[PDB]
């Protein structure tokens, strides 16, 4: 029932009790581990509301108080009559913060308690949504001194009146198929880009064209809006030693801001809830630039360094990969935009992990995602056993709106 | 019921049915994934199901399932179990068993090679001296003057659990570690305790950074005995870098033959508790883990110093820079001496090919992502992007506790 996790580098052993308060299903069974898989009513809502309010009132040291019981009856009275309910502001801030605290795939959670929450539940139209989003972006960006934030639109009602940001991130580069055969810009965003064009976007058709927002309010057909270019902080990519690096013409945006996830608090579902923090360096240098399925620039860079690409055993990909990632961290720092390197991020997460074990009895963590996509074993997280389980409140994936929403 | 795995780089989708033939548990539940946890006497009753299961497998593969000779072998194993409470594998079943344990080893990236295993049968062995000789011959055959060949040597099975054959070494060739009174270690820090054991069994320690440990060998549940591997048999490679000439002055070498000697081979219910096996190295095993782990030789600083990197902020990626150079050096040194080695790009790529082939012909390939993805440069290898299903097939290799923790000393 109780479980041990061992760090194999420090021999430190921790005991997890938090997993018994775990609720949703993992995908795994006694017969099969699915750890590496990316995606494995009134009667339903009240248990969910109760479990959430119980943890809320317990966190404020008021479990079994008058204010507790009374709130429990009030939600019950709202559920029985309205078939949903409304979170108080204080409950909403707690819910969002804990959804982040519980995100087993996030290395950045040491910061969980500093989330700035923007309550956009009074929003009704896409122009309304656009305004809230620009305020989010500007607030979070802070001229390069980035701050964590989430903006929460109105919750699901009947599932015919959903608020959705169709973009997967608020700031992303477009993807275009060429008559040539290959791809200009980000090949990850090719489909969405075509949905932007088919909705009426004028695409400049270059390598780094910031996509327009596609916003859906109250189940309506979604609407295009360009983000004020003055709000999109971007960094030109140079290397501190290699002069030729700048003429690759690389740039990235400072603000990572996930906008396609669904926030669940006390059985209530918030389908538009964009959140943003700041980058770990490898997210851009390793994944965005070097993934065969992304900008895939390793070939071009290795060529500029004059490495031996005759054989894989010269480790030329690995050499180029390090430099690319050195260039990313350097560029961001030189422009004073917050960024964390993978050594720093993982060390902080080990500190966070040990904080959560002593202060909560555990910390759900997905090793496959926490271990950075380069230099895994030289980061302390590699040697750290982790337990993965699903707690609520949480962020969940949701189907893309275009596969679903009717026109 | 059929399960799909997706490669997120290529969008290739594969369908697994083999997991239906899975028996043992994984450690996971619907409520918890233990996918990153390192370690999560039998009765007649259970033994015949296991035998039957295995012989059904064996006879299926040779296309003799249900034949007179398959039936006769069931009846004969049946009888042997009730008459003696155990049974004996035929030669052909042993081979086959051993190849399939490797094949089913979900943490091993080297399985494309599974069908080429040299099996040595050492089931006539009765003494520690007998074991030394079998192991020497193993090492010589597998080494093949640098042109490494996979091999397994199999000693007699467990009977009552009181008469076990064990190789107390975790690997047949490994370097000593010696903790000093000042708190530092000389040599491989992983081996400190096994070293102490060898010392107190009578090994007179040379006490250098690279002393090849003696073999400590238990036969027939007896106390084990010391033996030096003949040095002419221990192929070693001095480590140098193709461009950095100060690299050899670091004084590093490594042995060429990785040979795991602490695992338990389970086939058709029988337990072979000494089955050392050996292959060749993937370069990252030496350059990333053996040299650069903080708990191992820990040379990153010393190398980054000599490279004059900016070491005053981790954000210079000095560790990542030094790590790549050391790994370049390891592959360079092995190749120049014509000792078999494989780089991680080449090994992960071959494994992906192995894996797809296994889905087509076998209906699955159990694989453990945490272990298969290399400890550097993860996402630039094709495995990082491969979803994988992990489950337990038999025959298999299993962990077993360290013999010094369980052994009843006789004197
Ligand atoms: C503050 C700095 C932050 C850092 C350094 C960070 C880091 C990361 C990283 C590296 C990943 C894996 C990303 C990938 O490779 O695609 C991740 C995933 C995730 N992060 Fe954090 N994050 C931060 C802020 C936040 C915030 C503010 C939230 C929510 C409030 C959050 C919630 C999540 C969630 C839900 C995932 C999983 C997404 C998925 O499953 O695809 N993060 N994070
Ligand atoms: C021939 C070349 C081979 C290569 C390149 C190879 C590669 C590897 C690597 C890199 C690992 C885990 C890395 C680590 O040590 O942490 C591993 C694990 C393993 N290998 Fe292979 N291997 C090879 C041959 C074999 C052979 C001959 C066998 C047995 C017949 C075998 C069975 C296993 C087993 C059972 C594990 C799991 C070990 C554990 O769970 O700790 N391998 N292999
Ligand atoms: C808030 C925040 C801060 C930060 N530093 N980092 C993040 C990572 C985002 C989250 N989620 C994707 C990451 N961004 C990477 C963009 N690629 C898509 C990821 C993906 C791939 C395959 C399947 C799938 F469903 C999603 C968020
Ligand atoms: C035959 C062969 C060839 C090859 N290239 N490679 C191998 C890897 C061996 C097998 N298995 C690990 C490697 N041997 C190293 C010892 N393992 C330390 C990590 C560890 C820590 C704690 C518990 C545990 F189970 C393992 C074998
Ligand atoms: C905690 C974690 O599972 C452990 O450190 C594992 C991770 N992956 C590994 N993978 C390999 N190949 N070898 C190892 O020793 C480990 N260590
Ligand atoms: C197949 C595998 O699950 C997949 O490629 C995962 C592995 N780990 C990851 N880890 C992070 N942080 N981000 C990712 O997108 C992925 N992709
Ligand atoms: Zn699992």
């Amino acid at each position: 029932r109780f479980l041990k996790v061992k760090n194999w580098e420090t021999d430190v052993v921790l005991t997890d009790t938090l997993h018994l308060k775990s609720t949703l299903e993992t995908g795994c069974t006694e017969h099969i581990c699915m750890g590496s898989i990316v995606l494995p009513t009134k009667d339903q809502l009240f248990p969910l509301a109760k479990e959430f309010l119980d943890q809320y009132y317990s966190s404020i040291k008021r479990f079994g108080s008058k204010a507790h019981m009374d709130r429990l009856e009030e939600v019950n009275k709202e559920i029985e009559s309205t078939s949903t309910y409304q979170l108080k502001d204080t409950e909403l801030i707690y819910g969002a913060k804990h959804a982040w605290r519980n995100a087993s795939r996030c290395v950045g959670r040491i910061q969980w308690s500093k989330l700035q929450v923007f309550d956009a539940r009074d929003c009704t139209t896409a122009h309304g949504m656009f305004n809230y989003i620009c305020n989010h972006v500007k607030y979070a960006t802070n001229k390069g001194n980035l701050r964590s934030a989430i903006t929460i639109f109105p919750q699901r009602t009947d599932g015919k009146h959903d608020f959705r940001v169709w973009n997967s991130q608020l700031i992303r580069y477009a993807g275009y198929k060429q008559p040539d055969g290959s791809t200009l810009g980000d090949p990850a965003n090719v489909q969405f880009t075509e949905i932007c064009i088919q909705q009426g976007w004028k695409a400049p058709r270059g390598r780094f064209d910031v996509l327009p927002l596609l916003l859906q309010a109250n189940g309506n057909d979604p609407e295009l809006f360009q983000i004020p270019p003055e709000l999109v902080l971007e960094v030109p990519i140079r290397h501190p030693k290699f002069d030729w690096f700048k003429d690759l013409g690389l740039k990235w945006y400072g603000l990572p801001a996930v906008s396609n996830m669904l926030l669940e608090i006390g059985g209530l579902e918030f389908s538009a809830c964009p959140f943003s923090g700041w980058y770990m360096g490898t997210e851009i240098g390793v994944r965005n630039y070097c993934d065969n399925s992304r900008y895939n620039i390793l070939e071009e860079v290795a060529k500029k360094m004059d490495l031996d690409m005759r054989k894989t055993s010269s480790l030329w990909k690995d050499q180029a990969l390090v430099e690319i990632n050195i260039a990313v961290l350097y560029s961001f720092q030189s422009d004073k935009v917050t960024i964390v390197d993978h050594h720093s991020a993982t060390e902080s997460f080990i500190k966070h992990m040990e904080n959560e074990y002593r202060c909560r009895g555990g910390c759900p963590a997905d090793w496959v995602w926490i271990v950075p996509p380069m230099s895994g074993s030289i980061t302390p997280v590699f040697h750290q056993e982790m337990l993965n389980y699903r707690l609520t409140p949480s962020f969940e994936y949701q189907p893309d709106p275009w596969n679903t929403h009717v026109w």
